[PDB]
């Protein structure tokens, strides 16, 4: 599944921001508008034995170019909340469910 980082109208959002995938299904987060961006999984809001470092960027890591991506496949089932560090306050957050 492809996820835009920033909407085509320049809104600071993940598009789509809520979605469900199966184990091992790729997520490709792609810089679209209002970059830089990143994608950080909330380490208190993912399946409790999952290592957030295996699946996310750090808060300092950034995707700088339009069309630059971050790809991840999630294995463990359950809810994963994530956000874009610089833009979290503006609402640039999401949640993916692995079912
Ligand atoms: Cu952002």
């Amino acid at each position: 599944i492809d996820v835009l980082l920033g909407a085509d109208d320049g809104s600071l959002a993940f598009v789509p921001s809520e979605f469900s995938i199966s184990p091992g299904e790729k997520i490709v987060f792609k810089n679209n508008a209002g970059f830089p961006h990143n994608i950080v999984f909330d380490e208190d809001s993912i399946p409790s034995g999952v290592d957030a470092s295996k699946i996310s960027m750090s808060e300092e890591d950034l995707l700088n170019a339009k069309g630059e991506t971050f790809e991840v496949a999630l294995s463990n089932k359950g809810e994963y909340s994530f956000y874009c560090s610089p833009h979290q306050g503006a609402g640039m957050v999401g949640k993916v469910t692995v079912n």
